[PDB]
């Protein structure tokens, strides 16, 4: 019922992420020079160093918010991508199926401390 834990968990999830191949093409945000059409595709850019900082910064209030921010770098990517069959898509999706099979537990623990603490 820790209603803080959440942001450890999530410290060390995006540490398992860094470590992760499949994350290379995620953990800066996107050269604009080196892909000047990013922004007529994509509004809202995001990247795993941004999500980063802003959980060591204070700057989400849930776990629900950090996982919102991380879908928005797997939809950019599904957005900008040419092809299903792409090499950056693939890597998308596989990162995609860990995280979401990680965070499952964090945004449960979460959601019951919250519960909990107003019973
Ligand atoms: C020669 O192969 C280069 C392959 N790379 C790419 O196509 N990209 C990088 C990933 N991407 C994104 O949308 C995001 C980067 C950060 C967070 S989401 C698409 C695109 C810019």
């Amino acid at each position: 019922y820790d209603i803080q834990a959440w942001k450890k968990q999530c410290e060390e999830l995006l540490n398992l992420i860094f470590q992760c191949e499949d994350s290379e093409p995620f953990r800066q945000p996107v050269d604009l020079l080196e892909y000047p059409d990013y922004r007529d595709i994509i509004d809202t850019p995001m990247d795993f160093a941004t999500v980063r900082e802003t959980l060591e910064a204070g700057n989400y209030e849930s776990p629900m918010e950090l996982c919102k921010d991380v879908r928005l770098i797997f939809s950019n990517s599904k957005a900008y991508t040419p092809s299903k069959r792409s090499r950056i898509y693939s890597m998308s999706l596989r990162l995609s199926a860990f995280f979401e099979e990680h965070i499952s537990s964090v945004l449960s623990d979460y959601k019951s401390a919250l519960r909990f603490h107003k019973r």
